[PDB]
């Protein structure tokens, strides 16, 4: 259970971010970034504060959310679906889908390279 | 923006695989290996309508879907998404990620280190 959309995911990279932050301060910078408006953003956060994926206190008549979840975890888990439903669950395919649409530059590709290389066992 | 959800995915995966098909075959497959309702699954089907990723022609009161959308173009895009939302747009983060977390195993560390070795230089 608990799954967080891509639309939901920059209402999290907000929160993430931030000890608290209102709704109104969420909404402001989705858009400093990108588009979205104030009635998705605003539907966003209610249904992610149904769901108990973030939490939220009132100080002086404002609500401040927060994380309600461990951002590795749930990384991790969305990531892993991504991974086997477009890639049959391969990094490789993934990584190479990128190169053949020329979304890594040669530095990028060595400097990815070299990090493989230095977790590497042999 | 053109995109489709995870849960949309599992749509497209039937309707790129036999081309044209109607819903009752959609469910049928789709029902196989999750545990969503005939209902949850029309509205997945409607919704990718709408966004025009797909279209349709009807027959004995059944309408028969296509795809309106390239798989690989779309694929591409919504791996560039993903990218950016959960790894800053660094693939040596998603990468880095999952090694820590156990999902790649030295043998495709290794293998992916050749991968990239062999499309760079040195």
């Amino acid at each position: 259970q608990v799954e967080i959309s891509m639309a939901e995911w920059d209402v999290m990279n907000i929160i993430w971010d931030k000890k608290s932050v209102s709704a109104n301060e969420i909404v402001v910078e989705i858009q400093k970034y990108k588009e979205v408006s104030d009635k998705t953003i605003r539907t966003l956060i209610t249904r992610l504060y149904k769901k108990e994926i973030i939490k939220r206190y009132k100080s002086e008549n404002i609500y401040f959310y927060s994380s309600n979840i461990k951002e590795d975890d749930i990384k991790m888990k969305t990531a892993k679906t991504f991974l086997n439903k477009l890639y049959g669950g391969d990094m490789k395919s993934l990584v190479l889908n990128f190169a053949k649409n020329e979304e890594l530059n040669n530095k990028e590709i060595e400097e990815l390279r070299d990090i493989l290389n230095d977790i590497s066992k042999k």
